[PDB]
């Protein structure tokens, strides 16, 4: 139950209007270049990256120099989603999977239609979230300290930069208020339960990202339901069905809760009806790497939620994306 083994890694979504820098932020954290790789210059699928709590500590050290801050989660599974208006469905699915979220707003553009759509998803599903005010490097005469906490860098800026920041921030708060949300700059926020925290960030310079990370950890630990900190009954969802060399037809699955084990008899839904099979191989990508991206896999005898995993099993042809996955126990 509330044991410290059986701890669960929560799920965080990233949602936002097109080209606001979701994938870019993820690339900056991962130290990867998925964004350049994307065909057509757009994100068209749900992406999963697992972040061990160690990496989060290391990346939040600058805003946690004293070391006061307490990390209770073992890790965090982070879900990239499409921003283009066409993919409402995938945003809906991703949102359906997450426990908490990051809503990315381009500080230069403010709230845009898919920002509003995402806001409806978050509000309707009562998902705790913070807002990343991205692309602060686009403030006129912004001067950069790489991977710095926002407040430290902001203190260094000239008064013109600070003025323009406060203008754009004020406009964004007005916009959120028009959408029925009270929002606050994160260190100015006194009602964490009811007011949305705003984190200024740059995906290019990495500034404000430590603040964002420590804030999503905070979301997990103080706004998310406490039971979700621990593993309960198994829940898993199929993201994708693809043919992989030497593994045949495989499925990309989000393990939301519970534990998946090699040899588990599983059932999922195909076009015609149910598919019953056995997990032959339980795979994850390397930590800090996309499940979608092709790389050599790490084989597991078991995997604990929440994680993005690739399952190799016979007879997965016809599996449907978005279908839940169940484990069948030996006795009837
Ligand atoms: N100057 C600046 N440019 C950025 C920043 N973040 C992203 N960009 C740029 O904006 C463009 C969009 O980045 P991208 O990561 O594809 O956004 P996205 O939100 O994932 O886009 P999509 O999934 O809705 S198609 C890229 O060209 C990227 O270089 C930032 O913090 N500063
Ligand atoms: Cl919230
Ligand atoms: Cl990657
Ligand atoms: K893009
Ligand atoms: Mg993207």
């Amino acid at each position: 139950h509330m044991n410290k083994d059986n701890l669960r890694s929560p799920i965080c979504c990233i949602l936002g209007h097109v080209d606001t820098g979701k994938t870019k932020l993820l690339d900056k954290i991962r130290q990867t270049n998925v964004q350049e790789g994307e065909a057509g210059g757009i994100t068209q699928q749900i992406g999963a990256t697992y972040f061990p709590v160690e990496a989060i500590k290391q990346k939040t050290a600058v805003v946690n120099k004293d070391g006061k801050f307490e990390f209770k989660v073992p890790g965090l599974l982070i879900i990239d989603t499409p921003g283009h208006e066409s993919f409402s469905n995938l945003r809906s699915r991703g949102s359906s999977l997450c426990n908490i979220a990051i809503l990315v707003v381009d500080i230069m553009h403010g709230l845009e239609p898919q920002t509003i759509e995402s806001l409806r998803l978050l509000r309707e599903r009562k998902t705790p979230f913070v807002v990343a005010l991205n692309k602060i490097d686009r403030l006129y005469g912004w001067k950069k300290i790489e991977n710095n906490g926002f407040r430290e860098s902001f203190a260094l800026q000239n008064k013109a930069v600070q003025n323009e920041f406060r203008n754009r921030l004020d406009q964004v708060k007005l916009q959120f208020a028009e959408q029925g949300f009270n929002s606050e700059l994160f260190y100015e926020n006194k009602n964490f339960a009811r007011y949305v925290s705003l984190v200024p960030t740059s995906a290019h310079t990495g500034e404000g990202i430590p603040d964002m990370l420590k804030l999503i950890v905070q979301l997990c630990q103080e706004r998310m339901a406490s039971s979700l900190m621990y593993l309960s009954e198994l829940q898993a969802t199929v993201l994708e069905v693809k043919a992989i060399e030497g593994f045949g037809v495989t499925i990309d699955v989000i393990l939301s809760n519970g534990i998946l084990r090699e040899g588990d008899r599983i059932v999922l839904c195909g076009l015609e009806g149910p598919i019953k099979t056995n997990i032959r191989a339980l795979l994850t990508p390397a930590p800090m790497r996309e499940l979608r991206i092709k790389g050599q896999y790490i084989h597991h005898k078991e995997v604990k939620a929440a994680q993005g995993v690739k399952i190799s099993a016979p007879g997965l042809e016809g599996a449907i994306a978005g279908s839940r996955l169940l484990v069948v126990g030996p006795d009837d």
